[PDB]
């Protein structure tokens, strides 16, 4: 009884954050080789972020505009350029501390660590998913900006820089080419996030790994196809399944006798009748931040 | 509003692996020192009754494999603490953090860095429950995984020894203390009845009206010695007057005393919750002390 949610450990990632000042403003920023990567707003005034002009405002700076701290140690800024929504401050010195690492675009649904930081000191960290209208839900307090999320594999995976906190409360970011995930820009607009929809291929990886573990209590002996449980789905504001996610869950329907349809015909009596105050693998909700991934290979 | 966990990369540097003959668990190399528990020492057929103080006598120093990743150490001494082993190697660990052992008490929180054979693998916030039990995850092969808290201090409070058939997981603390009536042996053992923390429930619903989620309030108060005759018919920790000092910082902030507060919070556990949620969840959060709300929030 018990899955809990781990992070992955931080310390590869603690080594590379440092703290970017430019005017009064400061947020966090990613010092990996000779570049820092930074959100490029860290340019505008309060002023400046309704309507940003950003190559107006970077024509009108110099290197020496830029303070970056790693620590106590300062670091001189000798070029920068903007690609997208990042800024990236060339320095003169590259990290030591530098890990093996890339940069990975995900999609929703995907899991990854997030480094909480404040004025480039780490200060927490937890796991998290991209859920499928490309927010995160997380604890972003002012001047988190610039943190990041991370997949560790002593190959770091860096696929997420926080960027915006949305009126709603969630959080919107780039990937680390400085692209947004989903329809968000770098202004202070209203910028309204979708309708936030369960992550169906994840609640059935999760329901895979209960029965391996042992609960069977919500099993039925009903079969539905896909057509049909995704009508049913959509009722609940659940992600709709495609054959994609069929193949994805195979051998976990290997690993078990119980075919991927099957068990969405017990997901969908799940939804229709509730709990009954019982818990699958200690949980009393349906859980969907666990990938088929992370189920697979850790069964 | 999430549970995070402390940052680990200070603790990452001083996990290493502790092989005694045919076992293989996880230490904590600080200075010259490497602890560990101490039933590295036994087989699994010694575990029915271990006479672990005749145990030592037989087993020398070259009988401990010690790796810190590719390097390997040299044990030149061992000893017992109560319940963990003290392993002297020949060198120094360079990233000794500045560090404390504490015991914590239950009700308290820290994070955990789970290690499989001295490699990290995950990191995750727990509370150590009342019953003296932590529910987390821990498969075979991460014994010696270490709970910590960061004050640039790292104080280490707790690691694992065993793992309960319910799942829950029981450990000492730096010092070979057991937390709870736990042996370390091989036979059958259960954990208490578990209560939930009331104090960490308040301090979370303190947390859900500092994020304006404020429906739960309610005109009324109620008395300390009312509320825990409520309190411990739904199985909930009694509520002690130093209890209502701590939440002080938090009525402040919000300008509901903690008494009021207590109001509605036994309101919830009779009426339910009426098919609401508070901070997005139907389930009432017990893992989060008052100084992780000061903490996470203001």
């Amino acid at each position: 009884s018990g899955f809990r949610k781990m992070a992955f450990p931080s310390g590869k990632v603690e080594g590379c954050m440092v703290q970017v000042t430019c005017g009064t403003t400061t947020l966090n920023g990613l010092w990996l080789d000779d570049v820092v990567y930074c959100p490029r707003h860290v340019i505008c005034t309060s002023e400046d972020m309704l309507n940003p002009n950003y190559e107006d405002l970077l024509i009108r700076k110099s290197n020496h505009n830029f303070l970056v701290q790693a620590g106590n140690v300062q670091l001189r800024v000798i070029g920068h350029s903007m690609q997208n929504c990042v800024l990236k401050l060339k320095v003169d010195t590259a990290n030591p501390k530098t890990p093996k690492y890339k940069f990975v675009r995900i999609q929703p649904g995907q899991t990854f660590s997030v480094l909480a930081c404040y004025n480039g000191s780490p200060s927490g960290v937890y796991q998290c998913a991209m859920r499928p209208n490309f927010t995160i839900k997380g604890s972003f307090l002012n001047g988190s900006c610039g943190s990041v999320g991370f997949n560790i594999d002593d190959c770091v995976s860096f696929c997420y820089m926080h960027h915006m906190e949305l009126p709603t409360g969630v959080h919107a970011g780039t990937d680390l080419e400085g692209n947004f995930y989903g329809p968000f820009v770098d202004r202070q607009t209203a910028q309204a996030a979708g309708t936030d929809t369960t992550i169906t291929v994840n609640v059935l990886a999760w329901l895979y790994a209960a029965v391996i573990n042992g609960d069977r209590w919500f099993l039925n002996r009903f079969t539905t196809t896909l057509n049909d449980f995704n009508l049913v789905a959509m009722k609940y504001n659940y992600e709709p399944l495609t054959q994609d996610h069929v193949d994805i869950l195979g051998p976990l329907s290997a690993q078990t006798g119980i075919a991927v349809l099957d068990m969405c015909a017990s997901l969908k009596e799940l939804l229709q009748n509730g709990m009954n105050g019982r818990t699958i693998l200690g949980s009393a909700l349906l859980e969907d931040e666990f990938t088929p991934f992370d189920v697979v290979r850790q069964c």
